[PDB]
């Protein structure tokens, strides 16, 4: 199931979808895994989230070249923290068009991140304004409200049972909501439930720091966030 490729791990989730996993030593927390996605859409590849670092992200591109061998048309990154945007320079060095929530791009410099080239904006109901996400193919981008961060976004993969919650969603056995340093504790619970409601048929919930889980990940994350109120 898991394919080790250098210091990264890749796991196929569906015929056209793989999870990428990279690791960073956090003093006091061990070597922390972070997950993103790789999607083949016909003759091109779409990426959700970088790895923690430029070098790791270049290795994702190397894995794509060896295992898929199609151009990477774009990447979308799901908030302005290192696990999701730390490898932006590697995407730009490779010539890949990059997208993030406008707010993520605004926050990127102060977070020590490099902004994506393009900014996504969202309707009042949370769905991305399609003009800002051209050529996204099966990627359906949804802003659920502030939670893990104020800028966190989520992605469903049309034609699959997969939805990606990023750092907003924790697994059904998680003991905490993780890093709340930039979290909106008041709105977290509602944002988690809004993610589930935006992707009601998604049976495989992919997230940043745990293996894919059932929809119980959503209901359990929302119960834990209730305590922050
Ligand atoms: C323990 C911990 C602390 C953190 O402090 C930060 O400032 C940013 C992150 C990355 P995050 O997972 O929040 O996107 C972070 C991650 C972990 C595990
Ligand atoms: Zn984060
Ligand atoms: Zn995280």
């Amino acid at each position: 199931g898991d394919q080790r490729f250098g210091d990264l791990v890749f796991r196929q989730l569906a015929p056209n979808v793989w999870q990428h996993t990279s690791y960073l030593d956090m003093p006091g927390f061990g070597a922390v895994a972070s997950n993103g996605l790789i999607v083949r859409d016909g003759g091109r590849v779409l990426v959700v989230d970088t790895a923690w670092t430029d070098d790791q992200t270049a290795q994702i591109l190397n894995w794509i070249k060896q295992e898929i061998n199609l151009p990477v048309a774009l990447a979308v990154v799901t908030h302005a923290h290192q696990d999701k945007m730390g490898g932006m320079d590697a995407l730009h060095a490779a010539g890949i068009a990059t997208y993030a929530n406008a707010l993520s791009n605004q926050l990127a410099p102060q977070e020590g991140m490099v902004a994506a080239q393009h900014s996504l904006t969202f309707a009042a109901n949370g769905w991305v304004e399609p003009a800002t996400a051209p050529n996204f193919g099966p990627l359906k981008v949804f802003y659920p409200g502030p939670g893990h961060t104020s800028d966190n976004i989520t992605v469903g993969i049309d034609g699959t049972d997969i939805a990606f919650g990023g750092c907003l969603i924790k697994d059904s056995k998680a003991k905490s909501l993780g890093n709340l340093g930039d979290a909106d504790t008041e709105h977290y619970a509602a944002s988690a439930r809004a993610f589930g409601a935006a992707f009601p048929k998604a049976s495989m919930i992919v997230m940043s720091h745990s293996a894919p889980d059932s929809r119980a990940a959503i209901t359990h994350t929302a119960r834990m966030a209730d305590k922050l109120r």
